[PDB]
This record gives structure tokens, C-alpha cells and sequence, in this order.
């Protein structure tokens, strides 16, 4: 049962910042970190972080406020993932970048207790190295272009090219420019338009560019437009921002709207219904990434061990936001990117250990 | 120009409570204010309150939050409702019923500058006094047939029966009771089943019920429920929970899943989109209320602004917390529902004088590109 | 690691038999019994028992050819269920009902290593006991209310009524019968016609029949068939022979072809699809049952475990074989049904002892890279 | 009627295997043959053989397994194709190849007893040769080339080439060097994917090869995924695997889902079934393919006596096993393809006289 | 092979007419009778009798002009069903009215030359004897009911009610009395508008009887008009007139516009097609009846040969002229109802033996590349 709650939050400066997006720039991130107790003294950490505050409906006064109301009604509840989302629910409706937090918490606290990583509890992982994909901010085509070659060389399978706020001919010369600079090394691409773009420009962008194999990543800025250009673009289209919950993802999937997702575990509630968004994904063959918004090694953890759980033939990477993290919270094993890959933590629950002070005190304590 | 901006928060506790809903009960409520004062002096009022935290995506902390962020990126923007949004809106994504609270504040600012009432700058009121509905909690089938009969006694012209929480076969009964009592008198019905129905009971509460004249409001949980029971249900169909934006509320009046709304003006995000969504729903001859979730005197007064711009016969009433609320912010001119109907308020902005310090020190105030926590 | 792989059938003889189906009658049931021997000598159990070889497109012989190709290329592989399912699959296409069992017994490994019960490693019980449903085997229409008042006596939330292989009017009648005996009393009412009825007769079922709440359980024999009278039916429509697949499933869901589903754990593939499938209907707030089509402790462990996870309020019941087994395989553990509940076991894995010679010698055996038939 | 029922098993060694497919390569395949024996004591035959465990929902165990209850209730039933279907049903729910052993087995028997060809029950072929196509494994881009034009010289008018469980990029190099190498002559392309496909990669390549007519054949796991496909792709689509009965098809012609059909015998229960196949794809212009599985002599001839039956403009080709197989069970008399086409049988029944003893004892009988 | 064809027509007025239809009613029928010669003697007989010209695209001279072009182009061919149908498409586009009669005769030479009933041919009967089906005319309602409860006492297992060509609340009228004189005596009631209603109508015809069990055969003129009513009737609709071709069927039952078929073997062209028929209502559970526009014996051989081979449940009855025709070609072999029910004959072809002059001269022949008007 968990005992006590505490509550932090962290500054995360973008290393080589901005770090620059059609629906906001970051220069620095607040993350809010949890940390469970459990009766026996035991603990598990979890953490979420938005990419600013205009990104999604998500910011970081808002994690720390929702997860204050949730800690606040917690004690008592099993640190299980169904006993705890449905206490969640009780407190609190929505919130799911919140939630997610203590749902890593209890993941970390179950798997240390058993003695097991927490990709043994979310089924068993198929490998013990995942994949990961760099995603380039909005940049200069130029620029976009030798940076593409240069993380392919590093070893990355994928490169996402961020898009948008800018007139549409200045992203077509982007995207040629990066495939003219990576074609022939088999590195996958994808074009996120972050929301930003109409569908008069999205129905462009795929019309003028036939033969280079993009997925289009969240072109526009609904659902309703990414139906509107579906049937208007012969180029795959990828959901990211409007996945907001397992029952729309299932409404996407199901009437074939997408071939795949962009998916974030805070946008989607946590471990729990990331697991069920997983075995969603492989009963449709569709492809998806093991992401998050951003964060430091506890988000980093949490992604790579769902990670570490789908066929690798529809695993499109784990994006983290490491590169851009200056500091470890465990320097010696959190997680890290090395040619382009990710190894798969093997102790028990996260793989992490965290000096209880590691943050300072408590901002907020529930039992 | 904003100059400052102070936030507040203030204890409303249920008259006679607690207040029950399918999604969850309340037995008191903290409302979040808004203050904006202008370069010379002339202040604006604006307010939020969730029904606690589980009736929708929204709770006072996350209100006092994110009003906080919004806040702190205002001072100098102009006092107009489309620069505030176009502000508002590169500040923070979302949180609707946060950006709501000082989008009515610039409006009662507004009105104050121009020596107008509020419903003036939504395009005229239409009307000096508007029509209400009551709103009967979830309660046994035989208490909700007496209060409907006493309530449409009252002058009340609508009637909602909150049902759901319990089988659906108690829900059937509670309507059936309730319309036996107060059939013959033209009050009109509508049965929320507050997003706590499956397909299944939805369907059966309409199949059992085809001469009973009520409308279903959101019966289930999500918009693809609404779009799964839509060609299976000879009852009217009104959107409420899901009507989270002026988008989605396109999509619904477009592909005619609804034949009504029930509406919030936090959930929209303020008056600037009840504008928008009043012309909408005109022009698509859809009926529609001008609620809120909760709240005093600042929330109440614009909504009746608001309604006081819609065609009658298209406006199922203005639905105020009022009732359940102890204390008005301001005594003489706080909105009141009489005989089932409320006037329209005609001073300037929104027709409210209240006390600088009337919610106590603030919590949080802004002015130019500095903050301060109390 | 999976050290080693034994098979077994063992007979069923149906209590007070038969059992009688639309599809097909069933007087004694052939079980197909898994046990996997890990390294250090820990066991686990599965079973697959089809309701005969004409109820769905499984056998008993076919659940053994099955297991013999699965058991084959299973030594050393992680008893895991992630990487059980992507080594099964590489083995052999399809055979959801065989897969299963292995599945089962993997969970029951599992939970018997970690020291917790499967319940746990499904995400955690939310309940200590769960619901059942009573199915009403094809009858006589005044039989059929006499035992349905009867089993609502004994405290089942829910009746299944099995109807077809018959005149449709007599299946009206009967449900009508039914219907009579038990209203007021609150019990659920499924009417499940076993793929056996044109759309012609689904129609007038429903048609006639209104004020009558059942739901329509698979009424017709094609997943076309539901999508032909899904816009002309005002019934609830629930989907259960159809499940054959998760995908399938998220077809049915997404397109809102039903409003429930019945499900076996055998046609969907084990409790790692099942689990997937209970967050796709809490995701769609779609009730479902929990079942299996038939079996001793070993299945009604599985179906109890995974049915404790499940809200209650969408959980329609998990049905069992139990009351027509006249033989438990572990006697002091094995699950009961005791006045229409169904406690939950709490021990280590399925929270069973079954003496590793309960079924007599293998059929089948696999260790390494090795197999035996016995 | 039906007086007894022998059920064999016999090892067909791929000559020159692997034979290497998407969903799973097979090294030599274990056919199940049937004979049934009249009360008159005249014989036929039937056989299935599955191409290995993972290509559909079927194998060789499973054939045996299932044609042990069918046998088990078939005595006294008449050996005629809707009595015999109808007793089926009665023992068993689905497993159309196992029945389709029975089903062959009873048109030879019905043949030989009225002294005509199985051609003639079925309706009276049309032609006394058939077209056939040639299935490229899956295999390098070069060597698929090389072999696409050799079997073009041999006389095939038709040519699949596998594709999948690699890159896509690889798979669209290797359709491009195959219509490099054929294109001119005329040959027929078909595109095969076996299920192989995201929607994501099926889009793309259709998108970059507008200018190779090739036909696109089950590129994609779901009937759900053949329909996110259908609107946009400009190639025509065929179904293969999500064929699986008489009434799925109907739904996919019916809605105009493809444009044509790999069909196998056993996957659809029998000639009784195949034939009204024909009759559906022949009301609505859909060309198919008139194939099984895998077998040897009994399979080829059942598949040739239909395809005789097809009107040639619509007959895609039928495939057989026979250069894989190393011996005929018939030495004399069992189908052959010769210069890429197949001579139509016109001795009674199939057309076959296999030893009662060519498989050795029974390893099961009934009545 | 075809070494001759002669076409003959013939008169058959009807027993106690006229027989009243919505789109036409008939007092007397040309037959048009088709005799296949093959080289060896043996011969073939083939019918074809449109129910007057208003019915159908169809009439007794537009039977006799397409059966001299198709018999002008066919000595030589192999009288075999897909050789025949090949040939005969080639020869001349549509007409299936006409080709019918070929390749009845077809399948009659065919069966004698290999000494089996046309029902062996057709895949083997699953029976000795078919239900049928009794059509009440139109005709004052009280007595339609009247007969309704005449022909249910002699055993039909269904009847079917034609209306049309008046008010439709005297259809209702109808309805209600037949329904009132039959109910509780299981016999199934199909009411047939004939293509003659407006979906004004049918809708109304429908709304009003949701308690009489009817299927609504071909209620209005076209495709597109059943595709109107069909989300909107919640009885069963049943496509009779516009099943003009096997891809016409296809598109009406992959779409589920039907819930069953009238079918017409003229209509569809024949046994080849008919049989193709059956197969696909059998892959779809669709109910069907096995039917002819009008005929003597020959006809209702090839009816009922078909209508053997259809699994019961599904069959809804062959319906014959035979009872309004006077006279027998066959007076031992010729089929006849009898309580309601047909006997399936046993002998080689159709199993018939018809004199050779039973019909007088030839009206035309062709052998070889010649022909002979007589
Ligand atoms: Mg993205
Ligand atoms: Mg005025
Ligand atoms: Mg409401
Ligand atoms: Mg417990
Ligand atoms: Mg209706
Ligand atoms: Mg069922
Ligand atoms: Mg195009
Ligand atoms: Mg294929
Ligand atoms: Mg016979
Ligand atoms: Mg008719």
C-alpha cells in the first residue's frame, strides 16, 4: 500500500538550445517529479515534464496542481496499476500527463518489490536494445540537411524533420534537401508538421513529393483534418497531438484514418494504457513510436522499457529527450543514447537509483 | 491596456447540499476570480468553478494555475476580446474554463470603457428578461416528480432530470414519474444522463419511451457513443459534455448528430466563443442553453448576457447556480431567478459593482513582466 | 526458462446432461490439459476444452495436433507472455483455442515464481468476488421461465437465454415467458441466438418485442449480418461467436457495431489477448462477459482471474462449466459458483495443487529440441 | 454411398527449397491424402497440404486431426457434392482444407462411377489447356530478375513475385529489375506481399511504380487493411489469405474492395465451393486464380479441372506445385506444366490411377 | 452434341381465371417450348411462358424472336451448361428469359445421356419432397382471408398475398385480415406489392404492422426505391422483380439491402445460374424461393429439381402455375401439388416423357448452319 506521496519539481535547461517547434520553441523545461513510499519504506519514482506550455493542453503548473489533488486522496490505495487508475479516476477526471506520473511511480515500486524490471511486468521484453529516432527542430533547410547526414551517421534508424510556422515552400525545400542528403543509407523518414499546417498545404506537401518516402506526422491541426486530407494523400499519415486517450486512438485505428502514431506516454495516462496502446497497435500491424514529451532518466526509463516490449518490425523508436538533458538524476545508469540506440535497463523495476534528496525537499507531501 | 492583473479564491459552500451528479457530487465549491485592472483605473471582473474535479477536465487548482501562466504574459495586451485570445492562446494550449474567467473580465472592462452593457457587444440583447431551466439532482424517482411539479409551479419553462449512477431501469422510472406529474402543463424535458450510460441503457430508455417528450442530454460517454445510438434513438439527442470546442461542436452541427446543445461558457473558453457558437447554432436553427458550470454573481451575470442575445424560441434557458449559493458578490445588483426567469442586467459591462477587496488579498497578482505570490 | 511441455485429455461428462445448443448439442466434453515443467521444477497448467466440434471452428482433436506443433518449438522460451505469443505465432498461424492453454499455463508459471496470484499480473484485482451469469440451455418456453425464476432465486445478476434451431415465434414466446417470470426482480436478460437466426427473424425479434430488455447476443451467423440489422434494431446488439480475433474486436468497437461483447478466452487466444481486450472495452465502456466455452478449475481459474480486473459495472459475468463438471481437479481450491458469485482465488498463480499425475500419463511430451509421443 | 474411408500421410521434399514466403519458408511439406471407397468398391481420391504451419490457419496435423471426425461420420453418406457437404458441416464447423480432401475424393468417385471427366461435373470445360504463372520465392532482386525472364522463355504468361519480411526499399528494387528484365514480352505481373505489409509500405509501394502494371496481391495482414488501402492506391488490389469462405468474398466483391482473386481450393472447402467461386467472379468480371496450397497429382488435377471450366480472359493462371515436387503418384498420367501450360485430363474423374498401396497402410479408417 | 432445335408455342389458359397481378393481370399464357436433339437421337426439353407482357421485360413473341436467334447459332455445341451459356452469350446480349428454356433442355439431354435426375446434376437433392408456397391475387380482403385459411388447411407451409393497384389502407386492410385468420398456425406470410407502391406507402404499410409477421416482397418499382425504405421498414424486404442477374443479386445481398429473394429461374437465365444462386443465399444465410413466372410441367420440373437441392431452412417454397394449368405433357411423370408440397422426381432429366409431336409442328428449326421458319 503506498504509505506517503512527495512532489518536486526540477529545471531541465535544453542543452544547444532552443529546441524549436511549430506549436511553441523550448529554451528550458520544468519537470515534476513523484516519488511513492510504500508501508515498508520501499520507493519508486515517476516523473512528467511538458514541452512548454503551448504544445498540448499540458504545462507544468498544471502537472503539479493536478498531482497535488491525486496524491492528496492516494494514500491506502495498492501499488498496482488497476487499483491505482481507479482511485485516479475517483480524484480527478482527465489529467492523463499527470496520472502518468504516479503510474510510473507504482511500475518502479511493483517491479522492486518482485524483483523484476518493469518490462517483465508490462509482459516480457523482445530485445535488450530498442531503436531511436533524432528529431530535428524547425531549422534551416541547410542546416536540416547536415544535421540529417550527420545523425545517420551516429547510427539512428529514423529521423523525424519538425516542419511548420513558416511558409510551406521553405518545408518542401526541407524535406528535399534532407533527402537528397540521406537517400540511399535506408534511414526512415518522417515530416512532423506539429499541428501546423492547413490542409491546403498539407495536400501540397505530399502532392509535390511523391518519391520521397515521408510519413506525415500530424500535418494539421485536428481530427477532422487529417480526415479531410486522408483520402487526398498517397503518402502515409502518422497521429501524434490528437491521440489524447485510448478510446480515440481505437476511433483512428479502427477506421483506418492513420498507419501509425507518434505516441507519448504521458499523453496517453501512463504505463498502464501505454501497454493497451501497444497490443492495440500489433493486433492492427500498425507501426508507432515509445515516446515522451520530454523529461530526464525516470521518463527515460519508462519509455524504454515499453519499448523494449513491441516487435521490433513496428517499433519506430524511442525518442528521449537525453541529448538535451545535461544531467543524469542517477549519473552512473540512467538511460543514454549510443549510436543511435538505446540499451534496455535489466534491474529490478526502472533500473534506477535515485538519492532520495536528489531534487531537495518536498513542494508538496500527502501521508 | 491591462496593467494588472490579480487572481483570487473564495469558498461557496451548497445551500441546502450537497448538489448530485452521475459523474460525481459536490458539497462546496472554491471558485477562482479574475481582477484586471486597466492603465486608468477601471477594473474588470471574471470568474471560474468547476463542479469539482471529476465532472469534467477542469479543477479550481488547475484554474488558479493556469490563470496564473495566462496572467503573467497579459500585462499591456489590449482590453478587446480578440487580441486577448490571440494572446491568451500563444501563452497556453487549451484549458478553456481557465481562459474563460478572463475573457469575461475583458469584457465587463469593455463595457465599462464604453459605458455599455456587455449584451451590447455581443451584438444587442433581444430581450430585457430570458427564460431558466431547474436542474433536479439524481434522487428517488418519487422526490423528483414532486420537486418537478413544484419547480414548473415556480414559472420555470425546462426541467432536467439528472439520472445515472444506479440501473437503468430506476433512471426509466424516475422519467416516467417525473412526466406523469407535470404532463398537460408544456414545461419541457430533458433527461441528462451526465455521460454515465452505456450504449445499451440508451438505448433502451429511449426504445421504452417514445410518448414521453423528453430530449437526451449526452446519455453516454464519449462523441462516438452520441454517433453509435444517433440512428437508433426517435428521441432528440442534445450534445453537452463533449462540446468541449467551437471545432467539435462544428462537427457535431454539421453532421446533424444533435439536435440541440447543452453549453458552458468555460468550456468554450469565454464569451468571445458563445458568440460564435450563439450565431452557429442560428444558423443551423439548433436550440441551445447559456450555462456555466458554477459560480456567483460574475459567472451569472454572463451568462444572462449572453442569453439575452439568443433567439427565444432557440435558447432552452440560462441554468444559474444562484439558487445554491449563499452569498452575491454584489448585493443590489447580483442576478437573482424569479418566477423562473432572470432579467437582464442594462449597467455598464456587466452590470456589477463589487469590492475591490471583496474576495480578500489576492493569491497571485501580474503587472508588467513581473509576478508576485501572495 | 520452459524445461519441459506435457499433454493430456481427460474426459468431462456433462452433469444431468445434455447441454443443449442452436449450433449443437453436448452430452461429454474432451478436455486438453498443458503442464510446463520450468528448469527449477515449478509447474504450470492450461486447458482448452470445445463445447464439441460444432460450436465454433475448434475440436478436441485439434487442440492436441495444435499443442504437439506449439509444445515442439516452446523448450526454452521465456515463460513470459510476450515473448510465449511472438514464439507461438512463428510456430503456427492461427489456433487461437490450442494457444491458449499455453498462455494460461505460462500465467500460472509466472505468478507462481513472482509469488502472487494471476489476478496481480493481469494489473490487480478490483474486487474479491465477481458476478455470474446462468445460461439456459434451448427449451421448452415454460421450462425456461420456471428455471429462470429459479436461478434468479439463487442470486444470478444476469440469464442467457439460448434460443433457435427452432420456429422463430417459439423463441419469441419463450423469451416473452421469461420475460414474465422475472421482471421486477432487476436480473439482466441476454437472448443469445447462437449465430442461428437470418436477419429475417432477428428482425421480428426484435421488432415485436420492445418493451422486452434483453439484448440480442449474436443473433445472426456473420459479422455481416450484425452490420445488416445494427441500423434496424433498437435492441442492444452484443457480438460473440464473431470475436474471433483482438482485430476483429477493434472493428466491432470502432465502427459501434455493438454494445457488448461475450467473450472466451479460448477464441481470442489467452489472458494476454483478453487483457488487451478488457482496456479496449473499459477504453469504449462496453460491457463484456468473461468466459470460456468450456472446462474444469483450470479454465474457470483463468476466466475468474481476468474477470476480478474488470469494472463491475461493465463486467456482465464470467460464466462457468463448473456447475455441469462433476469432478474438480484440485478439491479444496478449484473455483465455485455460490449463489451466482464466483470468489477469487488468492493464492500463487491460479491458485490451484493439482497432483502432476491428475490425467494420467502424457499424450505428449517435449523437452529440448526433442518430442515424444507416448 | 460412402463405405469406407483411408486417410494417408506422405512427404513432398521442395526440390531445390527452400521455397521462401513472407509469412514463413518451407523446406518439405507433409500432404494428407484421402481415399474413399464406394460400396461397389470403386475408389477416389482427395488430398490438402498446407504450405507449412504459418501461411493460413492450417496444417498438416490439423488436416489429419480434422479428417479423422469427418471420416468418422461420413459412412453411408452419398457421394454426392451437397449431401456429402451437408453431412460435413453436421460433424465439424469450419476447416474448409480438410474438408476439401473429401470434397476432391467425391468428384473422382462421381466421375468414374458416370464415366466423365470432373471438367464435365463441374460444368463443362471450356478449353483442353490452361494457363499457368510461375511464384517467384522471395529472393534477391538480381536472382528474381534473372528467373523472371527464364520463365518468361519457358512459356508462362504470368509471373508472381514474393515479396516481404525485408525493407521495403528492397522489395520495390526487386519488382523494378523484374519489369526491367520482362517488360515488352507481354508477361503478366502480380505483386505478392502474403500478408507482409504495413498499410504504410503498401502505399508507398504502389506510389513509386505508377508505370509497372503490376497487380497488388494481398499486400497488407486484414480484410480491414486491403480497405485502408483500396482508396488510395491507383494499382488494382487483389485478395489471397483474407479469402476464406464463400461468404467473405462475396462482401469484398460485392463492395468492390479488389479487383481480383488468388483462390485456393482448400481455403474455400472443396469444388462444390470452388465452382461457385467461378460462377461469382465470372457475374461480376473479377479475374482469378484457379490454385491450392501445395500437393501433388490429386491437387493438380482438381486444380486443373476447374481452371478448364474459367473463361480464359479471366483466368489469372493456375499455379501448381508439380516442379517442386519430385514424383508423381501417377507416373504416367499426373499433371505437368509444359511450356508453362497444363493439358486438361479427360479420362473419368480426375483423371488419375494411383496404386490402392502407393502410400502405404492407412493410418486411419473408417467403416 | 446439338444436332437440331425446334421451338414450339403452345396455349394454356388459365383454370378459373384471370389470375390478377398488380402489374397486370393474365386470363391466358403462350408457352414457348424448346426440343434439343442431339446427334444421337436422344432429346431435351426446355420451356419458357412470361406471365403476359407487363409483368417483366418479357412476352411470348420476344421468347419465340431470341430462341430463333440462339437456336439459329447453336447445332454443333456441346450440350453442356458452360459450353451452352458461352455459346448463347456470344450470340445474343441478355434475354435470359429466352436462354432459360436452352438450358433447362440442356440439362434434360444431359441427365438422360448419364441416366441421373437434373437434381444430381445440380449438386445432389437434400430431399424427396419441397414445400411450396400459395399466392392469394389480388382480391377483396375478407376474401383473401377467407382462402388464406382455405390454403393453410391444405398444407402450404407459406403464403404470400399480392397487392397492389389500389389505396393502399385496403392493402392494410388485406393484410390485417389474412393475418388474423392464420396467426397461431405457424404458416409463414410474405405480402407482395409487386413494384406498386410508392415508398409513401410501403413506409406506411410497414409503420402500421409491426405486430404481422410479414416479409414485404419487392414493395416498390426499383433498386433504388427498396434502397430508401430499407433503413426505415423494420420488416423483412425481399427482392423479387429486380433480380435480373447474378450480379444484381450479388450487389443487393454483399450490401444487405435484402433479408431474401423471390427468384425466377427465367429471369436469372436458367439452371446454370440458378444453381449459382442457391450457392451464393447459401454463403449468406438469405432465404430464397425457387420459382418460375409460368409453365407446364417443364417448368415445374426444373423448379422443383432446383428447389430439392436447397437446404429447407432456406428454402421458402417452389411455386408452381401447375394448379391453374388444365393439362399435363407428361399425364404419369408431370409434377403436382399435393397438400401443399411437391415430390421431387426421381427419373433421368427432368423425368419427363413428352411425345414428340405433344405440341404439334415446329413453328421453327435449325440444323446444322441452317434454319427453317415452318
Ligand atoms: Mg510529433
Ligand atoms: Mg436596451
Ligand atoms: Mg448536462
Ligand atoms: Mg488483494
Ligand atoms: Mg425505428
Ligand atoms: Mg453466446
Ligand atoms: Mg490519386
Ligand atoms: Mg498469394
Ligand atoms: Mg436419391
Ligand atoms: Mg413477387
Amino acid at each position: 500500500k503506498i504509505a506517503e506521496i512527495q512532489l518536486f519539481q526540477h529545471d531541465l535547461p535544453v542543452v544547444n538550445g532552443p529546441y524549436r517547434i511549430a506549436s511553441g520553441d523550448v529554451w528550458s523545461l520544468t519537470t515534476t517529479i513523484v516519488k511513492i513510499i510504500a508501508e515498508d519504506g520501499t520507493i519508486g519514482w515517476g516523473e512528467t515534464c511538458p514541452v512548454g506550455p503551448t504544445y498540448a493542453e499540458a504545462h507544468a503548473g498544471g502537472a503539479l496542481a493536478a498531482l497535488e489533488v491525486l496524491a492528496s486522496g492516494l494514500a491506502g490505495a495498492e501499488a498496482l496499476p488497476l487499483p491505482l487508475h481507479t482511485r485516479m479516476d475517483s480524484l480527478l477526471c482527465g489529467h492523463n500527463y499527470a496520472k502518468s506520473a504516479l503510474d510510473i511511480a507504482v511500475h518502479d515500486l511493483w517491479g522492486k518489490r518482485l524483483g523484476v524490471p518493469v518490462h517483465e511486468l508490462l509482459g516480457g521484453a523482445l530485445t535488450d536494445s530498442v531503436s531511436s529516432y533524432y528529431s530535428l527542430g524547425v531549422m534551416e533547410p541547410d542546416e536540416a540537411a547536415r544535421q540529417a547526414l550527420e545523425k545517420q551517421r551516429e547510427g539512428y534508424s529514423r529521423l523525424q524533420v519538425k516542419l511548420g510556422a513558416r511558409p510551406i515552400e521553405i518545408d518542401i525545400e526541407a524535406i528535399r534537401k534532407v533527402w537528397e542528403a540521406v537517400r540511399g543509407t535506408g534511414i526512415a523518414l518522417a515530416a512532423d508538421g506539429n499541428r501546423g499546417w492547413t490542409t491546403r498545404d498539407a495536400l501540397r506537401f505530399s502532392r509535390e513529393c511523391p518519391d520521397i518516402p515521408f510519413v506525415m506526422e500530424q500535418p494539421c491541426n485536428s481530427f477532422e483534418d487529417l480526415e479531410a486530407i486522408r483520402p487526398l494523400c498517397h503518402h502515409a499519415l502518422y497521429m501524434d497531438e490528437d491521440g489524447t486517450s485510448l478510446n480515440t486512438v481505437i476511433t483512428a485505428a479502427a477506421t483506418s484514418l492513420v498507419d501509425g502514431f507518434g505516441m507519448k506516454v504521458s499523453r496517453i495516462g501512463g504505463l498502464q494504457h501505454m501497454r493497451a496502446f501497444r497490443d492495440f497497435c500489433a493486433a492492427r500491424n500498425l507501426p508507432h513510436t515509445c515516446d515522451d514529451a520530454w523529461g530526464g532518466d525516470i521518463v527515460s526509463a519508462a519509455c524504454t522499457h515499453i519499448a523494449s516490449t513491441v516487435l521490433p518490425r513496428l517499433m519506430e523508436g524511442a525518442w528521449l529527450a537525453q541529448p538535451y538533458v545535461a544531467e543524469h538524476y542517477d549519473a552512473e545508469n540512467g538511460v543514454r543514447i549510443e549510436g543511435g540506440r538505446i540499451r534496455v535497463p535489466q534491474g529490478p523495476g526502472l533500473g534506477l537509483t535515485i538519492d532520495p534528496e536528489r531534487f531537495g525537499p518536498p513542494l508538496f507531501s500527502a501521508e
